[PDB]
């Protein structure tokens, strides 16, 4: 697809994740198993997205100044970038299971683990200022 659509797709994917992280953070603060499962259901849908095809070479912030925050570095570290995405999917599965187990403590713990995967990747691959 055109750069405009992959950029569109990956932007929507990440916005959805951000909204999910935000909502689950609030649930973790005041655990309600029903709201957790609702959030987990949404996170599950989000994680079904194949994002590898969302980062084709030529879509870094240097190629498309201001259109994206993806750093050119991603393309010099695709194995690490994929690994970090993988870590997120795994952390996500744990958050989903904890929500479904109705386990508030595990949910909060898994959520910390998930947040960490977002940071681990952003630190090396997303544009700050
Ligand atoms: C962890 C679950 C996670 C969250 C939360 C998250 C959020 C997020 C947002 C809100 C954006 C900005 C979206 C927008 O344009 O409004 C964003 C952008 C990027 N992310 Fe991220 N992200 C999470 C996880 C990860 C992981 C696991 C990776 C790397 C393996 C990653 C990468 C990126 C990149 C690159 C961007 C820039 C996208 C762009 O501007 O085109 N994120 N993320």
């Amino acid at each position: 697809a055109d750069t405009k659509e992959v950029l569109e797709a990956r932007e929507a994917y990440f916005k959805s994740l951000g909204g999910s992280m935000k909502a689950m953070t609030g649930v973790a603060k005041a655990f309600d198993a029903e709201a957790a499962k609702v959030e987990a259901a949404k996170l599950e849908k989000i994680l079904a997205t194949d994002v590898a095809p969302l980062f084709p070479a030529g879509t870094s912030s240097t190629d498309l100044p201001g259109q994206t925050e993806a750093k050119a570095a991603i393309w010099a570290n695709m194995d690490d970038f994929g690994a970090k995405g993988k870590a997120m999917h795994e952390a996500g599965g744990a958050v989903i299971a904890a929500a479904n187990a109705g386990d508030g403590a595990a949910f909060g713990a898994a959520l910390q683990k998930l947040g960490g995967t977002c940071k681990a990747c952003h630190d090396d691959y997303r544009e700050e200022d």
